[PDB]
């Protein structure tokens, strides 16, 4: 009981942080800190696992957060976000936590920073789903997909739900697309500039990793040890993006559960 809490509190001294509320500074008030923890993490809430092992796992992650962050100044709520989201049944992955934690420590808005990151990811994913459906179609109809000079233009607002060019430019989709290189083509009569499937996929300027040696056309077996087809390469990227996206999306209700829990532990401890 009391011992796990003693262990966590000591964790602020091992890390060289000050914790303030937020305008009380409270790092040295060891009795307050423990009450806050006591109030916010019921005993049977802090996970142990059968062998304990989970508590070791949780303290390890708490410790990791405290030495990773650049801030010596921790806002109390961010500190409690780490505890909540590392030690309990409601734990989330390190990436979402860093997003939440950092913006809390710079007195920003964790909820919007999370939605925003979620939007960047959803944008990328939408663009990949376009590539995916384009790749399938060309194999399905003619056996060959060109991603270079005859690519769909990915820089096209109507691919993403937008009906007005200007609004598209404020989009997460557009911010990504405009970091991409472009390729000169001739469709009908005139010169036009596009963001080819190849331009996007070969880029380092997105979350997902670049594909390194993309050819201009992928075909069905025309005539080894050679690696994967285009459709399989982009299939893998879209699946890992799709997992990250579902986690960040779940983090939203999680964040809300914690904000209301935290707002109702601050309220209950602004008396004693």
């Amino acid at each position: 009981g009391s011992s796990v809490l003693e262990e966590l509190v000591q964790l602020v001294a091992a890390a060289n942080i000050d914790i303030s509320i937020k305008n009380r500074v409270i790092t040295d008030d060891i009795e307050l800190l423990k009450k806050i923890l006591a109030y916010f993490l019921p005993e049977d809430a802090i996970l142990k696992g059968g062998h304990d092992n989970q508590l070791q796992n949780g303290i390890k992650r708490v410790k990791e957060f405290l030495e990773s962050s650049p801030n010596t100044q921790w806002e109390l709520r961010a500190f409690m976000a780490v505890m909540h989201f590392s030690l309990t049944a409601d734990r989330i992955d390190d990436d979402i936590l860093k997003v939440i934690v950092d913006s809390m420590n710079h007195h920003g808005d964790a909820r919007s920073k999370l939605r925003e990151e979620l939007a960047e990811l959803t944008a990328e994913l939408k663009i990949y789903s376009v590539i995916q459906a384009e790749i399938n179609k060309h194999l399905s109809s003619s056996g060959t997909i060109n991603i270079h000079d005859k690519s769909i233009n990915l820089m096209d607002k109507n691919l993403y739900g937008y009906t007005d060019e200007e609004i598209f430019k404020a989009s997460a989709e557009y911010k990504i697309l405009e970091k991409m290189p472009q390729t000169t083509i001739q469709v009908d009569g005139s010169e036009k500039k596009i963001v080819s499937i190849k331009d996007f996929l070969g880029s380092e300027n997105k979350r997902t990793g670049a594909l390194g040696n993309l050819k201009n056309s992928y075909s069905y077996n025309k005539d080894s040890d050679k690696s994967r087809p285009l459709n399989d390469l982009v299939s893998q990227k879209t699946t890992q993006l799709s997992d990250i996206t579902s986690r960040f999306n779940s983090a939203i209700e999680a964040l809300n559960r914690f904000i209301q829990k935290y707002d109702s532990v601050m309220q209950r401890l602004l008396d004693d």
